[PDB]
């Protein structure tokens, strides 16, 4: 029993974190085999950020301008290249702690663990979701750039995020491990703002199923809804539209509890209209949207507390 | 910017988790040097749990009755002993991944990271606090016994909890690594219940300071209070009494924000008597009490391990 915001064990990722320094700029790198991946803005000063010409800044650099430190050992850079917004530093030593891994680009609504790092040293691990506006609500200070997001389903680490910046509203933006930004952001200090964010409806529904599995049903009702009527109401509360794909993905949770997806949608409609009236759901007074259907199945018991 | 419920990196603990099997019971063990530590109830069947005589159950066991598996390697048990509610299995191989460590017993209000494990394999990591009633609000299924709680300071892992059982309300109970239970619990199948819990006041105050550090200031006011007048409010709302020690511990957070502790107490008093009026603090509609003053300082400074 219980339901917590749970991160993947971070050990496999901790063994990949290194410090990358270019001149006066220091940040984190990810060392997999003989390559260290890091944000390309490691080659920029604060003034370079207004309108950086990364190609012009990079051509002036040699391999020995990049200092890479793994623990208390200096790695030797023997090559460098830029791929989108990521710098790939070829080193002369393969990481002996390289886990089984993949680079995966995730969609909004998907969750992942973040290993926050400073100076190549891990400080903490927490769970995040890619928001519908492509930002993440992380906890990152200056020096955290290059910290990564990942999932570890079945002993293989799937790297999905690398940290690059904090937006004026205090939320965060970054790239996949190929250097492609999530959202319409650029690694430039120009006017950029997080678009209006919305609630991840399929995740709220998954978390309501989690509350039912753990033995709570106070929020259910005798009503049902059509998908379009549900969407017409939900969008009035800044909730993402629920698609037929989301209904399909909720199938196993619907089967385990015996509650049809559109019946749970009717409960969600009522909760949006009424609030919780002094009650909580899984120890929360707000509707939680950073647990996916897959996360609930992973954490919750396969047996419902009927 | 940002404020999240953050756990310590779990790598140093993952390298210590093993599977321990005794007959039909399978749970997790902690392998440090040549000893594997695990709940002593690994030697019990469901019927034994009704009224177990652990010394009598243990004397009937040989070293070869304990199957210890580290990854896909079988460890050989060469000795066994019991210390309080923990079983210590001497093995023929020292763990090459043993970190620098200490066994520490924590007080209620203190937080720690839990590395939830099943069959000796880590599944997840989350943060939690020892409640004033000595239970923890964890997330554990059958097979999670032997999973541990810990904190890190520099390179040293301080092991503070080992998981043993779930109570009827869905909360959890366990021991320190010397096998002493937190709370008035026993490792037996009998009627046991979590006592009435209270809110960790010093932690709520620390989290209000974290909200001010992050730009949330709507709840601040021109008022102050005495510690005596605040404690009368705390008792009325099921909050733990705030002591001069708690005020001293909040000193660095008070200095960073320029808000006196008793000044923050007057803000909490008004929140307790009026609610949030449709507002949130750090994305929460409830007053959060599972961040200590040290957790707030550590997260807002970037301490590494
Ligand atoms: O003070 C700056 C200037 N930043 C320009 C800029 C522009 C583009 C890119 Cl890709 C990167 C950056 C920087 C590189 C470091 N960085 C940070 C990343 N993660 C957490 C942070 C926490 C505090 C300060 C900085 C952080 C950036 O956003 C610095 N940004 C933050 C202001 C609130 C808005
Ligand atoms: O059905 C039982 C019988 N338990 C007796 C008992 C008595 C004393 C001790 Cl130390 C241990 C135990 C057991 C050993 C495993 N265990 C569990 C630990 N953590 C999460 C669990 C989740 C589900 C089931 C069991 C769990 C215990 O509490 C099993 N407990 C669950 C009922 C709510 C209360
Ligand atoms: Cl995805």
């Amino acid at each position: 029993s219980g339901f917590r915001k749970m991160a993947f064990p971070s050990g496999k990722v901790e063994g990949c974190m290194v410090q990358v320094t270019c001149g006066t700029t220091t940040l984190n790198g990810l060392w997999l085999d003989d390559v260290v991946y890091c944000p390309r803005h490691v080659i920029c000063t604060s003034e370079d950020m207004l309108n950086p010409n990364y190609e012009d800044l990079l051509i002036r650099k040699s391999n020995h301008n990049f200092l890479v430190q793994a623990g208390n050992v200096q790695l030797r850079v023997i090559g460098h290249s830029m791929q989108n917004c990521v710098l790939k530093l070829k080193v002369d030593t393969a990481n002996p702690k390289t886990p089984k891994y993949k680079f995966v680009r995730i969609q909004p609504g998907q969750t992942f663990s973040v290993l926050a790092c400073y100076n190549g040293s891990p400080s903490g691990v927490y769970q995040c979701a890619m928001r519908p506006n492509f930002t993440i609500k992380g906890s990152f200070l200056n020096g955290s750039c290059g910290s990564v997001g990942f999932n570890i389903d079945y002993d293989c680490v799937s790297f999905c995020y690398m940290h690059h910046m904090e937006l004026p509203t205090g939320v965060h933006a970054g790239t996949d491990l190929e250097g492609n930004f999530y959202g319409p952001f650029v690694d430039r200090q120009t006017a950029q703002a997080a678009g209006t964010d919305t609630t991840i409806t399929v995740n709220v529904l998954a978390w309501l199923y989690a509350a039912v599995i753990n033995g709570d049903r106070w929020f259910l009702n005798r009503f049902t809804t059509t998908l379009n009527d549900f969407n017409l109401v939900a969008m009035k509360y800044n909730y993402e539209p629920l698609t037929q794909d989301h209904v399909d993905i909720l199938g196993p949770l619907s089967a385990q509890t015996g509650i049809a997806v559109l019946d749970m949608c009717a409960s969600l409609k009522e909760l949006l209209q009424n609030g919780m009236n002094g009650r909580t759901i899984l120890g929360s007074a707000l509707l939680e949207d950073e647990f996916t259907p897959f996360d609930v199945v992973r954490q919750c018991s396969g047996v419902t507390f009927q």
